[PDB]
């Protein structure tokens, strides 16, 4: 839910070093992949896989885990005035 927050929240869920944004709008390709959108960051979760290739890494779209090649993710950068948190109370 909330894809904004979700991207806007990454920065805090995921590292700096590991703040990584769309290229390009990606289109699913296997199972493990998931569509993702060239506006939407995701953090770096993986730099391997089950297999044996450092080309595609695993990544959350702050929904799931997918797999995408770094070729259409790039190295975000944060910094100079760019990052931003949130919370969330518990309710009954």
């Amino acid at each position: 839910g909330s894809s904004g927050s979700s991207g806007a929240s990454l920065l805090a869920r995921y590292p700096p070093e590991k703040l990584f944004q769309a290229e390009r709008n990606f289109n699913a390709a296997q199972d493990l992949d998931v569509s993702l959108l060239e506006g939407d960051l995701v953090g770096v979760i993986k730099k391997k896989d089950p297999m044996g290739s450092q080309n595609r890494w695993l990544i959350d779209n702050g929904v799931t885990k997918g797999f995408v090649y770094s070729s259409f993710l790039k190295p975000y950068n944060p910094r100079r005035s760019h990052s931003d948190a949130s919370s969330g109370p518990s309710s009954g």
